[PDB]
């Protein structure tokens, strides 16, 4: 799926540790379903970018959904978090597509970015509760 879904949910739950993720790390689409970017047990850094285009109603800022699981909808994974790109045109009618980019660290570190293309403008979380 090539689009966002952004359920308001968060986590709220949190956790740490390393070695490896006992969840593969994705992002949640609208529909609520749930794309992967980033495969479980991970041990070494691993890096995913994948655009998504949407046409939003009376959009103000784009907000990112991020869940772990193998689930096909984002439902039934454990939501990790959430972030909101802001900064996008009120109302962006002709929007482009946003890039949303899942980097991996050694230590199974998630961090997550999401950037829209034609207003250039980036937001960033670090979820480190991935791993075990």
């Amino acid at each position: 799926p090539g689009l966002f879904g952004g359920f308001g949910s968060g986590g709220s739950g949190g956790s740490g540790g390393s070695g490896v993720t006992p969840l593969s790390l994705g992002v949640e689409t609208k529909g609520g379903v749930m794309t992967v970017l980033i495969p479980r047990n991970t041990t070494i850094p691993t890096r995913k970018c994948e655009i998504f285009t949407t046409a939003e109603h009376n959009q103000t800022a784009v907000e990112i959904h991020v869940l772990q699981g193998e689930r096909p909808m984002a439902q039934d994974n454990k939501s990790l978090g959430r972030f909101r790109l802001e900064g996008i045109p009120p109302m962006p009618a002709g929007v482009p597509q946003i890039e949303v980019c899942f980097d991996i660290d050694a230590n199974g570190i998630l961090h997550v970015t999401a950037k829209e293309r034609s207003t250039g403008r980036e937001a960033s979380i670090t979820i480190q509760n991935t791993t075990t």
